[PDB]
């Protein structure tokens, strides 16, 4: 993991994100989209368990990315689930949630959820 | 949002967290849980969108827990992604998933997912 | 269960869903709902796993509801999943899932999650 | 959709399903499933909304299969809540939710999400 994790992961609709797993636990980067009201990079921040495993497990960690930069403010954010498997064809396998600033009215409405994989390639 | 969301938050199982909102999108702070293979305090780290609202909607935001202190590993991260609304009855409603590092064969039963509420109170 | 699940239910928000719980796992009713694009009372179908217990655990269910009907055709379904909890203040608690026709290219953000907790009063 | 959605389905991991869409927005057939603490098949009821649909839109769905029969009684339930593309490569995209009937104090942790995508090949 850590190292592993480290560097440029690409998802099938297109996003990008660049992390860098640092030794304590943190996860720090950007993501850069392909679909929504995004535009550009955004700044992405989550943590990740590092484990000493003997069973071929993967480590789970997680990020989250609010969709406000220098040219968007959505009013929403998405946190994304998952744990990292490395090896020849490392990837990362995830749930997301994205959740958009809503009326009470409307807060039942408010949460998508999806899945994403990303991959080195 | 962000003064607003500054401070100690409780949920409806005895779990407690403190946040700072940082100016630009930033949310640090840790949480203390009540239940899981939790024990003590772990570091949070998110990020929240802010917005000129002018129909009293909530601020959406998400952080991330990786369960790992000195006392503790549990092999696992939650996501909490949902919404902040102020007010007399401030309350963060959330939606969350947690991933725990499972083996290829059982990734397809890594994930739970619930929700919580958390109020000043 | 099966007895105690028979009868009319209703949620935070207002709806209502009267369920028959036949003795091979079967659930079938209507559900009348309070919020969305919907309109009077709808099908709904789905099934329960009746099991000895000798612990106080739930019986953990699930049903469906297509949102069309004589008055409204909202070109979405929504899945409860949960479990019922029966005794003095007897209840059903469940996450759903609500999916709504979309063209490939929206297939990401065509699902919405959330709970609700029904009860007999 | 109804007679597209009628036939034998296979997803990613080795599971099956057989299902009838009746005229009036049913859904029935049996699961055979290829992971869990399943064993064989279990019966499967759920709904869909049948639309005109002039933009190429998927067919919203979804269906319970409470995972007991003759063999195994896991006490639990899956519900599928998805959409139906039809055409050469007609697929059913799902997410699901499989709930276990648990003891008070477990119910926080009752509840697992994933996501399938169903094949006729």
């Amino acid at each position: 993991a850590e190292a592993g994790i480290t560097g440029t992961w690409y998802n099938q609709l297109g996003s990008t994100f660049i992390v860098t797993a640092g030794a304590d636990g943190a996860l720090t980067g950007t993501y850069e989209s392909a679909v929504g009201n995004a535009e550009s990079r955004y700044v992405l921040t989550g943590r990740y368990d590092s484990a000493p495993a003997t069973d071929g497990s993967g480590t789970a960690l997680g990020w989250t990315v609010a969709w406000k930069n220098n040219y968007r403010n959505a009013h929403s954010a998405t946190t994304w689930s998952g744990q990292y498997v490395g090896g020849a064809e490392a990837r990362i396998n995830t749930q997301w949630l994205l959740t958009s600033g809503t009326t009470e009215a409307n807060a039942w409405k408010s949460t998508l959820v999806g899945h994403d994989t990303f991959t080195k390639v």
